[PDB]
């Protein structure tokens, strides 16, 4: 249960983070390579959020699903903070989507059908993960998606306040929001997946606000029936008339293109 810095062997970078960042690491005794997220303290508490990193490893930490990023535990130092997580070790969903520019309906659909389950699993605990971005998703060792990053993960409801492009209405407009948050952003990486980029991305971070406010996005031609239809069905700018995850799993288009 108690560790420090001199129990791990520390490897290259694995990425970079808003407050440090994540690096290979290896504990000297066992030989498990794991993740190991660094944080400044003087950052966290210039930001004013060292509770929201208590809320990120407590909320974590109590998570047990295939699909769901592990956090063993936490030390700290001085100068740092320390998070020994699972390491991913086929990186992010984001690469893979800068590598191969769009998934097909299959990758897409099966993709889909992993962060369902996972966020399904989330919200009976009712957290609500509130970042779920391609960069916030890992690969295991057999390509299966993992969740990560709970950096912004809150219990629902909640009323507490990167880019916009993952985010719903209610979330920017700083109003109350529930677990109907994770909903939005499943349909936008849904569009992501299949087209290259998100629905609202745009220039600036006041051009994506009013697109998302408003709804304002198009398809392009490739994009069949049934995937307009699950998107159109999740980007919905009243969060009650979101579907249920219970609903995605069993539409048309995932049940016959995944998995
Ligand atoms: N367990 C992990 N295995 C592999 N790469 C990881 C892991 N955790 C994070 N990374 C990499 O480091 C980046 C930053 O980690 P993350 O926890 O998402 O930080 P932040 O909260 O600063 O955004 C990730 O997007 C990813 O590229
Ligand atoms: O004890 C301390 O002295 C302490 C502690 C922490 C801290 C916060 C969250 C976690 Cl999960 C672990 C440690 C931080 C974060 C910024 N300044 C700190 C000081
Ligand atoms: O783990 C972190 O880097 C941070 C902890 C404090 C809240 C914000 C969070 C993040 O950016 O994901
Ligand atoms: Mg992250
Ligand atoms: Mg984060």
């Amino acid at each position: 249960r108690q560790w420090a810095l001199e129990d791990f062997e520390i490897g290259r970078p694995l990425g970079k983070g808003k407050f440090g960042n994540v690096y290979l690491a290896r504990e000297k005794q066992s030989k498990f390579i794991l993740a190991l997220k660094v944080l400044f303290k003087a950052q966290l508490e210039k930001a004013g959020v060292e509770h929201q990193l208590r809320r990120e490893v407590e909320i974590q930490s109590h998570l047990r699903h295939p699909n769901i990023l592990r956090l063993y535990g936490y030390f700290h130092d001085a100068t740092r903070v320390y998070l020994i997580l699972e390491y991913a070790p086929l990186g992010t969903v984001y690469r893979e989507l800068q590598k191969l520019s769009k998934f097909d309906e299959q990758r897409t659909a099966t993709y889909i059908t992993e962060l369902a389950n996972a966020l399904s699993y989330c919200h009976s605990k009712r957290v609500i993960h509130r970042d779920i971005k391609p960069e916030n998703l890992l690969l295991g060792s057999a390509g299966e998606l993992k969740i990560a990053d709970f950096g912004w993960s809150v219990h629902a409801p909640s009323s507490r306040r990167g880019t916009l492009d993952y985010l719903p209405p209610e979330m920017i407009e700083g109003r109350m929001h529930d677990e109907k948050v994770d909903l939005w952003s499943l349909g936008v990486l849904c569009y992501e997946f299949l087209v290259g980029k998100p629905p609202f991305e745009a220039n600036t971070y006041q051009e994506t606000y009013k697109r998302i406010s408003r709804v304002e996005f198009t398809f392009p031609d490739f994009v069949t029936e049934g995937a307009r239809d699950l998107i159109s069905r999740l980007l919905k700018h009243n969060p009650s008339q979101r579907p249920m995850l219970r609903e995605v799993l069993e539409h048309p288009w995932i049940t016959a293109n995944s998995s």
